[PDB]
Parts: C-alpha cells; structure tokens; sequence
C-alpha cells in the first residue's frame, strides 16, 4: 500500500517592467521555468503512515552554454512519520514554521509572499529542519492544530544563506471558513552573520499573525508580522548588505473565484525596515496589487500580474520603483 | 482527461578520433549522456487543448567530483493552447521557427544539424519564444502549414548566447511523400554581440529553405540557407570570437529503412562563411557521412556515425581537418 | 514489452560530530539528500533483452542561492544488451569491476563502503566503462560467474577525477548461503595524476576478494584487497594530494534481520597506506561501528550508525580522529 505521485508544471512566463529593469519590482524579460517533483505516502500499518517530498525548480530562462545553472535549485527534500493520533515528524529541507503564518497571503497569480525569503530562519523554505505537527489537538479539539521545529546551524559560505540553532512554532484555529494562526521562532545569528555592515545583534527574530476567510468562494487574509535582524537588505548605492534590525510587516489580500475559472485578486504589501545602521527608516516593499488567474482546468491555467509599486525613486536602499507586469501560461500535472 | 507521458533514454556513447582529438570534427572519447523530460496534454473541451513540455540533459561523462555540472542543461520548457481550425500558441524555451526548416536534414544516427545553434536566435533551441502555429490552413487546405514567431531580447552575459528582439516565420506544404519548406526570421543584435571583433552589424539574419521525399522506406532531403551575421565562430589561432558576417550552407541526406531494423545513412554537409574579417572566405563545417542505425525496437536501438572530414588543414579558423566515428548505444522509453 | 520502472528516495539526514566537525570521520550538520533514477528494460525477443539506467543525486542540504548546485551529480547512465546464455555487454557511467568485490562489505545504514571511492579506476562508480558479463557459466556451471570490463582514459581537470587506460574483471561462485568472489584491474595513469608530490609509477592497480555468508537472515563478510598508486590521498599540513604507492584494505561486516524489521549492524575498517612520499607508513581508514536500520516497510525506514573513530590525533596526514554518528530518515519507492 504505497501511494507515489510524480507531478510537475511548465511554466511560461514573461516579465515587463519599463525598460531595464533594474530600478522596478519584478524586473524584465523570460523568466520561463519548470517543476518537478515527487511526493509519496505509506501506510505502515491502520495508525502510522510513513511519507516523504522531493521538489525542484528547472529554470527555463538560461542558455544551454555557461549560465545553464543558475536559479535551479532543490525546494523540497524530507521524510517522516505520521503516528494516527499524536502527530507528524519531519526532517529535511522544508518550510519554516513562521511560514504557516505568511501561508495566508502568499495566494498572489505571480508575485506576493514578499516576507517569505529562502534560508531565511523561519519564514521560507530552508534546510536542517526537524519539524513536529498536530491537527485536531490529538484528535481532541476540532481545527485546533499547533506545530514545533527545530533548526540546525546552516554555517554556508554566505552570510545571507546562514542561520545558527534555533526553535520556533505556530498554533492555529479554524472554524467554518475563519482561520486564525500564530507563529514565531529564535535563532542564533553566526559571526559570518554578525560581521556584516548591516544588522547587529545575536539573536535573530520573526513572527507573524494572520487572519483569513476562505469559504463561499471568497478568499480574504491578512498577515502582521515583525522580526529583529532576520530580513535580508541590500544597499544598492555602496554594495554592503546583511540584516534589517527590525522590520515591520503588513500584506492583505482578497480575491474571488468564478465558477467558470477565473479568479481575480487584490493585495497590499508593505515592509518598513528600522534602524537600519546608516539610514534609519526606509520602505523595502511597497506595493498594491491587481490581477488575475484564469483555470481553465486542473491542468491548465493562464495568467497576469500588475504591481503598482509605491516604492518611491528618492529609497535610501535604491529598491526600486518602477511596476512590473508578469504574463504566465502553465501546464502542470 | 489529461494524458502526461514521462519519457527519458540513457545514451551510451564513444568517440573516436585520432589521438587528440581537438584538431577533429566531434572530439574524442566518452560521450554518455541521459535525457529526461515530461510531454503532457490536457482535452479542455472539444476544441481546445492544453498542453506543456519540459526536457532535460544529464551527461553521463563527467566526474562526480567539481565538474559534475559540465553540460547539463533544460533543452525545452514551454507551454501552450491549441483551438479547433485556429492553430496553436506557446510560451518558453523552444526550437527555433528557421529549424522548420533545418528539422529536414537534422536525421543522422549521431552527427549532422551542424547549421542548428542553441542559443542561435531562429535555428536552434532558444529561450523566450512565443509561438503560433497552423496547420492546413485554418482546417481549409490539407498539408498547407505556417507559422510565426517572436522572439525576445536575451542580454546574457556572453555575446555568443545573446540575441536582441526578433520576428521570424515559416511556411510549408505536404502531399504524398512530398515535402516543401520556406523559413526566414531577423532579430536585433545587442551592443555586447557587436563589439566583437568578428561579425559587423545591426540586423542578425537567417534562412533556409527544405525540400523532402518520405514514404515507402525511402528519406531523401535537402536543405540550403544562408546567414548575416548570425553564425557563431571562433578563430582558433587568436582566441578572438564572434559572428559570421554571411554564410551559406547546404546540407543533403539520403537514408533508407529496412523492415528488419536497419537504416543506413548518407549524408554531405558544407557551410562556408563569407567577409570574415581579417580572412574573407573560410570553411566551417565541410564533410560527407556514413553511417547506420540499428533499430531492435521502438525502445533499443545502437548505431555507428563516420565523419569524412573534408576540411582541410590549413583552414584559416583552426576548424577540426581529422575524421570521427562514434558508436552508441540507446534505451530510451 | 517495456518495463520502465521510475524510482527514488528522500533521506532525511543528520550527523553529530563533536563540535566541528573537520576533525571527525563524516564531519557535522545537515546531510539530507535526494536520489531519483529509472531503470527499464525490454524483451526485443524470447533471448534478447534491452536495458538501461540512470541515476541522480540531489543534495538537500544546499541553499537555494549560489551553493545550490554542490555534491548534485549523475551516478549511473548506462544501456546494453543481454543475450540469452551468452552474456551481458553494456556501455556508460558504471560501477568498476572491483567494486563486484567491494560490494560484500558495502551493506552499512549509512558509513562503510570506505574503499569504494568514485572516480577510482575500478573500485566505485566512474565514467566511460565497456561492461560485459557472464552468469552461471553460459548456463553450464549454477553460481559460477564472470566479468571483464574495459576503462577508456578520461583526462579531467583533475588528477583526483582521471585515468588512462584499463582493463580488469572479477569471478565470483555462490553455493547456497556462502559467496567467493575476486577482482583485479590496472590501468594507465595519466601524466597529471603522476605530476603529484603523492603516488610515483605509471600503471595503477587494484584488487580486492571477498568472502560472504548470507541466508537465514544472517549476513557475515569480508573483504581484503590491496592497491599500487590508485587510492587517492591528501595531507591536510601541507594541502599536498595525490594518490597513495600502496594501501592494505580490510572490511568486515556482521549483520542480522529480524522479521519484525529490525537490522543490527557490526562492522570493522581499516586501510593502511604505504611508502607515502615524506611520510611512509599512515593509517587512512580505522574504526569500528556499530548500528541500526528499522525497516517499517519496503518503502519506509529509519537507522542511526555509530563509527568509533580508531584514526589517532597525531596521525601524519590529518585524517579526522573524531567519532560519528548519523541519523536518518527515509522514504523511497
Ligand atoms: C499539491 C502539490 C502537488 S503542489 C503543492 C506544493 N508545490 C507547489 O506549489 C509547486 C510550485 O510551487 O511550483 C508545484 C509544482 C508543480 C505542480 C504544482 C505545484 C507542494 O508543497 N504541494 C504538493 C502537495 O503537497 O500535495
Ligand atoms: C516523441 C518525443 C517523446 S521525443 C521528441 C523530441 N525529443 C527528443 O528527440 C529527445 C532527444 O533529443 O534526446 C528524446 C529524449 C528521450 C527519448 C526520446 C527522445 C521531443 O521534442 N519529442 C517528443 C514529442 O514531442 O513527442
Ligand atoms: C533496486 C534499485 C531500484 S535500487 C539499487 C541501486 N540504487 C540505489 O541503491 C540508490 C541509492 O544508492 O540511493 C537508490 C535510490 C532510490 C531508491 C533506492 C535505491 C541501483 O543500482 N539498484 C536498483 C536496481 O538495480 O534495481
């Protein structure tokens, strides 16, 4: 009794931002890209279910000569173990735990989600995770779930793709289409970390809250979240980079779906690093957002992207400005 | 009503050349290598398909050690619609609309497409195409097929796998074994390709034209085409590089296929460049092959390609003069 | 008639070194990884069957920004052919012949298998191998088989990662539970490998014999085999490299399977290498291990594995003298 799916998508894509785009959200040109990956389950016996999750990301925008590589990359790699009542165990490249809070918002056509890095403590996909998870509270309270992880130092050659230990969780509840969850995780920063110009500090932090509706075919949610000396910034006008001492958080979303596959979307985000060793306040994200997805089955999809950028040109970071526009095709299995 | 074929073949594959073999047309030594990919179409409704491809390339050659990576690449990743009488549109990673035409000769068990680049706006396997396609005119005119192609600005870090922005179409037509093709596509060349010192030039041009038997056993083609500054070349002798100011290029093929599972082959290639600054005219590809594929079935076959290399030693550019035979060995599913 | 099956795994991995881990056998961290692979074979008719083989590994412990790529590679890309009673011929990136030795010990959860290195001649995987092989003696003597196997030269960047030229093979005979087998290969080392300060001579040899009881849910083996200037070495003092003028291997491994899906596991490993230019005499593998594997079914397991490090803190080339212990995850279908 084991269950395998190999599954995958296509991914046409177009960005169009004016020009460059060096100075807008998104930037410019074929960013086409594939996906493949696995996911399985085996049912031990009528309580265990053992599991397991290996994703990538193909890009399909670089040459086939030198550049070949870049931006393919493993998204996925974990096993574990699902006991009937008491709950799931993980270990592998998964997502962080903060994660199962910006999960709210991060529902946009093609961008969104801004807050989410990769190898970045707890809000995105990284690697070294041992994750616990309980749905129901031992099959005790309806919607009630909660969820613990641990993260291993990652010591890598950069210090943006770094994390010392750290322990994080998230607890949440759902009743009839409301959803409300909490999450929060700590972390030792490294010395590579430490070293930089920007972010001082130990300790890294994050959490996140969100409320949501998702029923009758509408999808609301919002997320509030902060951190200390976990966001990665960049100052483009003298090339130092490292971590945002702090950085407040907020992104909405609401988006409606037809029953004839189309599904329009409305989002704000907006991301205010403080204390940034230099420079003070200064926005990192800043944005409305229209769009929309049209399905015309499981399989198939098409779509667009519009993000009015409200990051103004004068940004002490040199964030850029300018709107971008995405135009997708996607076939997936 | 989706049907994905996940297909794949592992390539068991050696060259021999004298000695070296960097003074030969295909070098020499292990040459194994692995292909994968998913093809995948989706009946949305009665007059409209869906559908999505993605190919990749593992060579089989390399160490397991720092030059793992050498040559591997995505060779395909696009998706699409295809409406009734209408014709079909996709997005990606695609062959270029000029091997409409180079599609006729590119048949020899191992070698040949010589004309064929990656990376060569319209010839080759190329990033960032939109594609439409039609076939017997709107449903109109049996065998009467055509096509268009736009072709976006690739500014990567090389000259060689650069293009500027670009149009380019096809045009054909079948009736019983009979087969005539006409493709043309110009695209903008960008500042990176111009300041090298071989190749002068805004517009970068391409065509060809292919003329086919293929029936009852027999394949006889030809192909002729010429080029402005388009054709990628290196001059062994300075390390200088660039492009071809005009070439011109024929290539011919004649096979036949026993019952049993042999298909012989015999084939004449020639590619001359012309005002090649600092030599005027010089060879690029000049040869003439036999060779053989066994086919045991549809899932086994092995081969053998030789390669008479009529390009002298002299050649202005250092282009290969040795002769080379390849032998392979193919299960692919 | 074509069987393709499509197979993988997800290995959820952690070791523990103290502190480090630079100085210990396996090093410290986050170890998790990936493999995917298809085998397929078909019947062409009642005595000839096709094959072939490729396999992958996807490291899970990279992040996904510059280091994505590190430790992926292709393991096996293979194809051939096996007639009847005749044999088996196949061609590509494949297991040396000595490894059919090496295989009896190479049974560990997760170490063990230390003389098996990668790109070694004709000890672990490497590229550009012509294997043919013999069961039963063309079907006249049950348990009695034999191979040859021819290495053609592979000149890489690397001393580490080349040969020349080889051939070696291995005959083995198997009567109910009990396993002889022998092996031996030399090959041609390349100007490169012999330009190292390590490792003097102009062939390369290895050989190895193993000795195996495996029924009754026992398994008991050992291998001895010995090695002129082809196990590859490094000075950690000097960051010298080359490959080792002698070594002396042994393997010995005791196992047991209970029903319920429990596999205790003792082995002991030592290599000895010798004539070390600047040096002589240093040990380069030695410890004992103990470890388990759970198997909860054919697709789930779990296992830890302990190597009591017997390498001293003072040995002359800095091999780690630290314990490890590795605990693992698993899902693969
Ligand atoms: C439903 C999925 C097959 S898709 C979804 C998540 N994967 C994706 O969203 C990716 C992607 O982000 O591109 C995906 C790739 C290919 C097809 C569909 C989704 C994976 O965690 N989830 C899978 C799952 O857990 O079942
Ligand atoms: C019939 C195919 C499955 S094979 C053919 C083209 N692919 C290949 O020729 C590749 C290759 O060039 O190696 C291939 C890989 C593996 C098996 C068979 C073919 C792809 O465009 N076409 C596929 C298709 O469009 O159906
Ligand atoms: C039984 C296999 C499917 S697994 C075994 C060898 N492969 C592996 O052991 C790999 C691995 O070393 O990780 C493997 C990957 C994924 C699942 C099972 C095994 C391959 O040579 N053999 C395959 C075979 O020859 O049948």
């Amino acid at each position: 009794g084991n269950k395998v799916d190999l599954y995958g998508k296509a991914v046409g894509l177009h960005y169009f931002s004016k020009g460059n785009g060096e100075n807008s959200y998104g930037g410019n040109g074929d960013m086409t890209y594939a996906r493949l990956g696995f996911k399985g389950e085996t049912q031990i016996n009528s309580d265990l279910t053992g599991y397991g999750q290996w994703e990538y990301n193909f890009q399909g925008n670089n040459s086939e000569g030198a550049d070949a590589q870049t931006g393919n990359k493993t998204r996925l790699a974990f096993a574990g173990l699902k006991y009937a009542d008491v709950g799931s165990f993980d270990y592998g490249r998964n997502y962080g735990v903060v994660y199962d809070a910006l999960g709210y918002t991060d529902m946009l056509p093609e961008f969104g989600g801004d807050t989410a890095y990769s190898d970045d403590f707890f809000v995105g996909r990284v690697g070294g995770v041992a994750t616990y998870r309980n749905s129901n509270f031992f099959g005790l309270v309806d919607g009630l779930n909660f969820a613990v992880q641990y993260l291993g130092k990652n010591e890598r050659d950069t210090a943006r793709r770094s994390n010392g230990d750290g322990v994080g969780g998230s607890i949440s509840y759902e009743y009839e289409g409301f959803g409300i969850v909490g999450a929060y995780g700590a972390a030792d920063r490294t010395n590579l970390q430490e070293a930089q110009p920007l972010g001082n500090g130990k300790k890294a932090e994050q959490w996140a809250t969100g409320l949501k509706y998702d029923a009758n075919n509408i999808y609301l949610a919002a997320n509030y979240g902060e951190t200390r000396n976990a966001t990665p910034i960049t100052n483009k006008f003298t090339n130092t980079s490292g971590f945002a001492n702090k950085t407040q958080d907020v992104l909405l979303v609401a988006q409606y779906q037809f029953d004839f596959g189309l599904r329009p979307s409305i989002a704000y985000t907006k991301s205010k690093a403080k204390d940034v060793e230099g420079i003070g306040d200064v926005d990192l994200v800043n944005y409305f957002e229209v769009g929309a997805t049209y399905y015309f089955n499981k399989n198939m999809s098409t779509y667009v992207d519009y993000i009015i950028n409200q990051i103004d040109s004068d940004n002490k970071l040199g964030v850029g400005s300018d709107d971008t526009v995405a135009v997708g095709i996607v076939y997936q299995f």
